[PDB]
């Protein structure tokens, strides 16, 4: 006797199946996980009818589809991603200023963060798998999203996590085909050196919170040997990300669009948000507080834009 369930690898496109209601998953198709919930070794219940299970691809189809959908081949990914689902799934996304955060829970302080940012920048993601997760994370069910961050960047529920780590893995999965960044470095020997940047590189910079500082110029050691400074000539970006490690720092309402509160030691500290809507809201998982001024320990000030030139 059987049943019928769907599988995918994508969500997509669904493969009726008849299943042995004797044998176990993991005997008829391979890996299997229902919901998130690894399902390989339990024999198919008489509930799971008409329900979709994400396997693993066997058939060069399903190959191809998984890429198509994930844009990676890595075969360890479709697990680390339901793994983190069975977690994320049960994780709690409150409205907080009209945007997703996440109660804390699993240790998710830095990727609240990171997705509050994420609903303030724009991001077009190339995996259809991250850019339908996003739209939906967006609309309040935000799961998905945060279980492919994981995944797409290596780390597992419970792991701590750098915010500027994290957002530069997923800047790397974004179209920033257009973002070019012209630099330029005066030492008074080396002569007056002019760099391009494209793409990731061209919207985040280490160093200053400051996108005024950078723009005025900020010392560094140069090509030749020693003693130069380099200052931003041009930035055509939709936002830049100045991150630095974390100093006490002044935000004021309408000077930066969000920021990366850090109270702590490197690698055991709590991240929270700071935006700049009508007054400076900051979010902590599920607490809002607002402020008219705010000093703190900021390490990352994201800035929107769209085309800049010097003088
Ligand atoms: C939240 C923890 C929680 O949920 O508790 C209620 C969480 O996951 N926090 N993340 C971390 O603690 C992990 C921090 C980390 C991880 C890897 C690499 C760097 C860092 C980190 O500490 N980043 C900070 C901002 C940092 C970066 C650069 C320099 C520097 C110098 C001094 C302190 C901190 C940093
Ligand atoms: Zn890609
Ligand atoms: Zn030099
Ligand atoms: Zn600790």
């Amino acid at each position: 006797r059987t049943i019928k369930v769907f599988t995918t690898v994508d969500n997509i496109n669904l493969h009726t199946q008849v299943v042995d209601m004797s044998m176990t998953y993991g005997q008829q198709f391979g890996p299997t996980y229902l919901d998130g919930a690894d399902v390989t070794k339990i024999k198919p219940h008489n509930s799971h009818e008409g329900k979709t299970f994400y396997v693993l691809p066997n058939d060069d189809t399903l190959r191809v589809e998984a890429f198509e959908y994930y844009h990676t081949t890595d075969p360890s990914f479709l697990g680390r991603y339901m793994s983190a689902l069975n977690h994320t799934k049960k994780w709690k996304y409150p409205q907080v200023n009209g945007l997703t955060s996440i109660k804390w829970a699993d240790n998710n302080c830095y990727l609240a963060t990171a997705l509050l940012t994420l609903q303030q920048i724009e991001l077009k993601f190339n995996p259809p798998a991250l850019q339908d997760a996003y739209y939906r994370a967006r609309a309040g069910e935000a799961a998905n999203f945060c279980a492919l961050i994981l995944a797409y960047c290596n780390k597992t529920v419970g792991e701590l996590g750098d915010v500027r780590e994290t957002m530069s893995y997923l800047f790397q999965h974004a179209n920033l085909d257009s973002c070019k960044r012209v630099l330029n470095v005066v030492c008074k020997t080396c002569g007056q050196q002019q760099t391009t940047l494209k793409g990731v590189e061209a919207v985040m910079y280490m160093g200053t919170l400051s996108y005024e500082q950078f723009k005025k110029g900020v010392q560094i050691p140069c090509t030749c040997g020693k003693q130069a400074t380099k200052y931003l000539v041009q930035q055509e970006s939709p936002f830049v990300m100045m991150s630095a490690p974390p100093a006490q720092y002044e935000l004021k309402h309408g000077t930066f669009t969000c920021a990366s509160e850090y109270t702590g030691n490197y690698q055991c500290g709590h991240y929270k948000h700071i935006t700049s809507k009508e007054t400076l809201y900051c979010i902590d998982g599920a607490l809002l507080t607002k402020s008219s001024e705010y000093k703190g320990p900021i390490t990352d000030v994201f800035y929107k834009e769209n085309s800049y030139t010097t003088t």
